[PDB]
């Protein structure tokens, strides 16, 4: 009967905000997850997996040492200097429990991908924050410090084998730029985003995550970018583009190890998303998820930002881990236009690196 770990800390609460408490990124986001866990009855029936700090040398594993110590030092700083510092980056609000809230949600997956690969639970569901998938190697971007997705990949790998192949799937709304980075050269990693695009006119607002960036050097092929360009896509589009591309490519790349960036930003409520995703779409790309690595998945929280609607899913998305069975969800609503338009041109760019597509 196979297991279901579950990591939550209420430590992590302690980034905060010190000159807007309102700031969508907030604390609330993981207790109210983890509130309606309990309700649901679903935290009973997990393993409880606990939190730990991520070691500077396990950070490493992605980031530069001055990236790493720039973080560290905020630790420790007044709060006049925490607010020059977050201003110096994109989008970034900095408490001295930040790097320490950063560190836990980093160890907190740590120990959730080491149970997975060595049999303890079959999959896991991460309730953290910050977020991580915007950071890079060498800065902070987009709430997040360190790249929590990324260093669990490095991290997977460091306690089995270097080319141990990790899928990351990234489901937050937007473009997982600091993943797509990290791993452009390595075909160890398959790196799957689908985000809202708009040419660029999205956070974080950059062509790098156009369809025709599709990975460099022997890493070609291994970064699959989904761009939306239009608004309100949801359950129709994200399971087209989870028959036509991820699924396919996923299998053809058969991997070990499967983490999803697992923002709910692309939930209905959202003002950082504007897309409508349902609970029960989130369940079926879960369950669909599932069907790879012999069932070795790790829900990472990213993003999402509506409390009622980020409880709600995330929790669907662990009844799935934990074997139940996937919803009633709508197959016969037509795409929107131009999801249509993105699936295929994403088609046209992988073609050469994925001969299942068609
Ligand atoms: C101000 C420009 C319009 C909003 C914007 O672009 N913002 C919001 C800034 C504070 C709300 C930066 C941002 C947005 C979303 C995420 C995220 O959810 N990533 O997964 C990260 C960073
Ligand atoms: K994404
Ligand atoms: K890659
Ligand atoms: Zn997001």
């Amino acid at each position: 009967s196979p297991i279901t770990g579950l990591v939550y800390d209420q430590r992590m609460m302690l980034h905060h905000n010190m000159w807007d408490s309102h700031h969508p990124e907030l604390p609330q986001r993981i207790s109210r997850i983890f509130s309606r866990h309990e309700e649901l009855r679903l935290l009973s029936r997990c393993h409880r997996i606990p939190a730990r700090l991520a070691t500077e040398e396990e950070l490493a594993l992605c980031h530069s040492s001055k990236h790493i110590s720039i973080i560290k030092s905020s630790e420790h700083m007044k709060p006049r200097d925490l607010n020059r510092l977050g201003d110096e980056y994109n989008s970034i609000f900095i408490s001295n429990e930040s790097y320490t809230c950063a560190l836990l949600a980093a160890g907190s997956c740590f120990n959730s991908a080491q149970a997975i690969l060595t049999g303890q639970v079959r999959n896991a569901v991460a309730i953290v924050r910050p977020p991580g998938h915007h950071a890079e190697k060498d800065t902070a971007c987009g709430f997040c410090f360190f790249n929590t997705a990324a260093l669990t990949a490095r991290y997977a790998q460091s306690i089995t084998r270097e080319s141990l192949r990790v899928l990351i799937v990234d489901w937050d709304v937007h473009h997982g730029n600091g993943t797509q980075h990290i791993f452009e050269e390595d075909d160890s990693v398959l790196y799957i985003s689908l985000h809202r695009y708009e040419d660029g006119a999205f956070f974080p607002n950059s062509e790098d995550a156009n369809y025709d960036k599709v990975g460099l050097g022997k890493g070609r092929g291994y970064n699959v970018n989904i761009p939306w360009n239009g608004g309100k896509m949801g359950d129709p589009e994200y399971m087209a583009a989870f028959h036509h591309l991820v699924m396919p490519i996923a299998r053809e790349f058969a991997p070990e190890l499967v983490l999803v960036s697992a923002g709910f930003d692309a939930a209905r409520g959202d003002p950082l998303g504007g897309f409508q995703v349902t609970p029960e779409g989130y369940a079926h790309l879960t369950h669909q998820l599932m069907s790879l690595a012999a069932g070795r998945v790790l829900i990472i929280l990213e993003g999402g930002y509506n409390l009622t609607s980020i409880s709600e899913s995330m929790s669907m998305c662990t009844s799935m881990l934990l074997g139940d069975s996937p919803p009633s969800l709508d197959h016969l609503t037509p795409l929107k236009t131009s999801a249509t338009v993105s699936i295929n041109n994403v088609l046209r760019a992988h073609a050469p690196f994925w001969s299942s597509l068609r």
